[PDB]
């Protein structure tokens, strides 16, 4: 399938090449897999989620999104225009409140959440979890992560926007779960994004078109922009059977645009999410 004058992102995970701007991806398009989204909420009567989106828990005085950063994170893994994975099931786990912070204690029960109720939900494809949110260390947010995707869910994380080395950030820092730094429409590191030996794989970070709240659009740049593209990726290849929940990350690694990037630091991986779609 194509979609043309899909924004940057989309057409880069589909091509060995910067600067196209055609969506090329197999109709099957993450049917049947499911991918939880832990952040503000997910404005699910957006039409772009197209009845796939639904709020499933919140810690707060509402499911609602009234922040748009979950909504527009959702959007890159889901919605028909803006998402990777066009036919995924959208779940949303409020765990930051509308000003777009969460307590620690809250992120870990949110992990602990999504590891128990992928048992509720319908994902024969199977279950991923994209986590576009982190502070500094903590081992606890680590050991959450880590549960999740012990579990079988596929965790993505964001590496972080500290133009810094992500050992000292979690989730980030978790070696088991898949953890993404942002690049630009260039082929640049992102100016923000987070590097360092745990990272392991880049995605698309900067400028970044996407759902918003109230039905609306915005482009906005972030780590958490690059961590749905992969969330959505690993759904998608997921739906095709090509990998499984516990080795998507490292499957996405193997399949990756290999040496695209630019300004990648010394012992940081030169990996850039790719499909390999081919009709
Ligand atoms: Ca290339
Ligand atoms: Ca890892």
């Amino acid at each position: 399938a194509a979609q043309t004058n899909a924004p940057w992102g989309l057409a880069r995970i589909s091509s060995t090449s910067p600067g196209t701007s055609t969506y090329y991806y197999d109709e099957s398009a993450g049917q049947g897999s499911c991918v939880y989204v832990i952040d503000t909420g997910i404005e699910a009567s957006h039409p772009e989620f197209e009845g796939r989106a639904q709020m499933v828990k919140t810690y707060y005085y509402s499911s609602r999104d009234g922040n748009g950063h979950g909504t527009h994170c959702a959007g890159t893994v889901g919605s028909r225009t803006y998402g990777v994975a066009k036919k995924t099931q959208l779940f949303g786990v409020k765990v930051l409140d509308d000003n777009g912070s969460g307590q620690y204690s809250t992120i870990i029960a949110g992990m602990d959440f999504v590891a128990s109720d992928k048992n509720n939900r319908n994902c024969p494809k199977g279950v991923v979890a994209s986590l576009s949110l982190g502070g500094g260390y903590s081992s606890s947010v680590n050991s959450a992560a880590a549960r999740l995707q012990s579990s079988g869910v596929m965790v993505a994380v964001a590496a972080g926007n500290n133009n810094a080395d992500a050992r000292n950030y979690s989730p980030a820092s978790e070696p088991s779960v898949c953890t993404v730094g942002a690049s630009d429409r260039y082929d640049r590191r992102s100016s923000f994004s987070n590097y360092g030996s745990v990272l392991d794989i880049f995605g698309p970070g900067t400028d970044i078109l996407s759902t918003w709240i109230g039905g609306s659009t915005r482009s906005i740049s972030g780590t958490s922009m690059a961590t749905p593209h992969v969330a959505g990726l690993a759904a998608y290849l997921m739906t095709l059977g090509k990998t499984t929940a516990a080795s998507a990350c490292r499957y996405i690694a193997d399949t990756a645009n290999k040496g695209d990037l630019s300004n990648i630091p010394f012992g940081t991986v030169n990996l850039l999410a790719y499909n390999n779609y081919q009709a």
